[PDB]
């Protein structure tokens, strides 16, 4: 009998940790919108998305007042309406620069000695490539906040595309923290343990039969291993049908499989 076994051509590659984290698309450039006086708002002369220039007239009062915005930039928000009364502490409007996004997020004390400025991640705010964005860690605050034991991380979105990573948005955030680089990634399956250790099945073509390889496993993620070992680039290794196969095994190579991209996962 020969056991049927598919095989993977195995390559060398990247496989990436990391942390799981949640935040919020900002800006470093932002302001409140406040009225000089006391009163009933007669007209708004903004929208959402508008943009304003330092000075320009945003809104009107009757105790008639002119609200101005106080830098230029672009309408986060209005949280006042018309026929409100307000004063030179109502919160009125946001504006805030579209150019100097950044993301916030916290992260618990035990992490933190390991993240640095440079640091890369990768911020979603959906499943699909056109809403994922690369980004760096760009600044890590002096404060922690004892009650939660977090440290706010600030990153900053680099590259393209970034017209749809939207002020305002949460977003999960892939913070990348440690790069197993130029390591054999195989399928977790084709790791088998026996007798307390770890093993993978190369084909021998000639021979038509496997041989058992015992290996490290330095890092697994996402069903996917990154090892050590005596096994080499273009090895053909057994990612089905290896539970049933001993050292020595005759086989029949059902179908061989290209090696998972040399690139990272993340």
């Amino acid at each position: 009998y020969r056991f049927p076994v598919i095989a993977m051509k195995v390559k060398k590659g990247i496989l990436s940790d990391y942390l799981s984290l949640n935040g919020d698309v900002d800006t470093k450039v932002k302001a409140d919108i406040f009225p000089d006086a006391v009163g009933k708002i007669t007209s708004l002369r903004i929208k959402l998305g508008a943009y304003v220039q330092k000075g320009q007239i945003v809104a009107t009062l009757d105790p008639k007042s002119p609200v101005r915005a106080p830098i230029s930039g672009y309408i986060l928000n209005i949280t006042k309406k018309i026929g409100e009364t307000v004063n030179p502490q109502s919160n009125i409007a946001v504006v805030g620069r579209i150019d100097t996004k950044q993301i916030l997020t916290y992260v618990s004390e035990k992490y933190i000695s390991n993240i640095k400025v440079g640091n890369d991640a990768i911020i979603e705010v959906g499943a699909y490539s056109n809403e994922k964005f690369k980004a760096k860690v760009s600044e890590i605050s002096p404060i922690l906040d004892s009650k939660s034991r977090t440290i706010e991380v600030y990153l900053t979105p680099i590259g393209s595309n970034l017209d749809k990573l939207i002020i305002g948005m949460f977003s999960k955030i892939k913070l990348i923290t440690k790069r197993f680089k130029d390591v054999i990634k195989i399928s977790r399956e084709a790791v088998v343990e026996r007798e307390g250790k770890k093993f993978v099945f190369k084909v021998d073509l000639e021979s038509k039969s496997v041989q058992m390889l015992p290996i490290t496993v330095l890092f697994e993620i996402d069903n996917i291993v990154a090892l050590s070992g005596e096994v080499e680039e273009n090895d053909l290794i057994v990612v089905e049908g290896m539970s049933a196969l001993s050292n020595g095994s005759l086989i029949n190579l059902v179908d061989t499989k290209e090696g998972l991209s040399a690139e990272s996962n993340i």
